[PDB]
């Protein structure tokens, strides 16, 4: 028979293809169920039983089906403040069911608040020092009332929690900072402000299991945004410097199997680490195929370790 | 020479009295700043600097003092859905600042969602088995749509996340269950349902550092009306059975310095563990002054361990 693997990812990636013919536990096959978070639901019980509901719109028809996954690979962001982007209830349900997964449900749950993740990077920065781990300066404001404490301009202000550049604004002077603070008051959430780096290059160091890759590219908008995919991220040599950055970040929340550190190299000759991404990190460059391959092997390795 | 201890607790408990005359690191005095979450704010920086602001109502009706705590003791619930009960942003800010505390900020943060905490007890249940850890049967519904499948009545349905039992309702037939399911829909949150236990008595096993106490409250209220006043409560002898329950629960989220497990003993002569409380647990019984003294020693021990 087979072990069921639930993969939460968009339809543009066909994970069933990646796991074809692949066996675990010696003789078991893997049946892949794939869906986006918006199409999933579940119920879980303290006694160990649970069932996942999937309503998939396929080739012209509202499809329904139920199943009991044995493992889960999560490739989609589970949070976000925009409309219909909050799936924390599903992450809690999977942990309640005791589902093993990549990344671990513990880590995914803790990646919900970006400044909470950044707090783990600040502790690493204190342990290793800036020479080895150049964390960007950043200020955390619990709400709008503390934004009377001004940062040095220009800064990039990031409001609440959200991906794909959502909620990030570049602020160049006090007057516009005051206006942004009044907007943070409306949203009733927290915000962060970090210096806007006049950047030379963007850098991403990724770790998938035991595989590492570093990519760099000319930076057009630094740590503010990525503007209209002008330059593709190109792989460069892995250095011992870069490896330490991602190995150190990968230890948080019990360990991240898939993660990436983003940094900018400024025209001032310095590196500034400003973000860590987990298993929902998009795949980039000419190696998506190969990276999906590495993720597939990682998943098989884990199902063999944890399942029975 | 003094270290500042921020204690987040209501005004009736005068923690400054518990710490008067106590020293840390040999010759430093302890300066206690006490306030409730609603009167506090802060700003934190990745470079390590941070500051807390407390709204005072002494000579000015709207006083405002600032300080830099070295350690924090949290005795108030930091979450909750009622009017101005949500302080997750301050918890995040204290962790961003790297503030040591009791209980740990990591554990406090993870106690925000009751079913997430319960998910840890389900894992303990699988490990130890029911003879040793009699976890109550419970079902987790990520949202109202999974509540179509009806449970066996009567049940206690817990809606969303709030303490003091807020949001708990006893449901006896599917008509009322359907109305509660519509309230869950209205609140856009999750819910849990567990059998309503016809109870002989209540049991609470607490652990403060390495001190343990077991208390029994007799009533039929069972797992429906909890936390409420104790017009009738009494201590009892600890047993290896009870100690294992709280010790196993105290290991979650990196370790809980202060916690308690609640259970009801059924008229059927069986125990049902249904809740774990962390450092915001109310102090009960006649030994409340002894308990505060135990919490005070724990805080001094920890400050000596983590400060310089």
């Amino acid at each position: 028979k087979a072990k069921v693997l639930l993969v939460v990812d968009e339809p543009h990636t066909d994970w069933a293809k990646c796991f074809r013919g692949k066996k675990i536990l010696g003789d078991y096959d893997i049946k892949v169920e794939q869906a986006e978070f918006s199409e999933l639901n579940l119920v879980a019980h303290a006694d160990g039983t649970y069932a996942v509901d999937m309503q998939v719109l396929r080739n012209g028809t509202k499809v329904v089906r139920s199943f009991r996954p044995d493992f889960v690979l999560i490739r989609q962001h589970a949070f976000g403040m925009a409309e219909n982007e909050d799936f924390r209830h599903l992450v809690i349900g999977m942990q309640y069911a005791g589902l093993p997964s990549i990344n671990s449900l513990e880590s995914i749950y803790n990646f919900c608040d970006k400044p909470w993740v950044f707090a783990q990077m600040v502790a690493i920065f204190k342990t290793l020092g800036g020479e080895k781990f150049p964390l960007i300066e950043q200020t955390y404001y619990p709400n709008h009332r503390e934004m009377l404490t001004l940062p040095t301009f220009p800064v990039v202000v990031k409001i609440g929690h959200a991906h794909s550049g959502m909620g990030k604004v570049k602020v160049e002077n006090h007057y516009d900072f005051q206006d942004i603070a009044s907007v943070v008051a409306l949203t009733q959430t927290y915000a962060t402000a970090e210096p806007f780096i006049d950047a030379k290059y963007d850098i991403r160091v990724q770790k998938i299991g035991n595989n590492y890759k570093a990519y760099m590219r000319t930076s057009i908008s630094g740590n503010w945004k990525t503007n209209t995919g002008s330059a593709m991220l190109e792989q460069i040599a892995m250095s011992d410097r870069y490896k330490l950055w991602v190995d150190a970040c990968s230890e948080m929340f019990g360990g991240l199997d898939i993660c990436a550190v983003k940094a900018v190299h400024g025209k001032d000759g310095k590196d500034y680490i400003f973000e860590v991404m987990d298993c929902s990190m998009p795949l980039i460059g000419e190696h998506q195929v190969e990276d999906r391959q590495l993720i597939t092997d990682l998943v098989i390795s884990k199902m063999n370790q944890l399942l029975s």
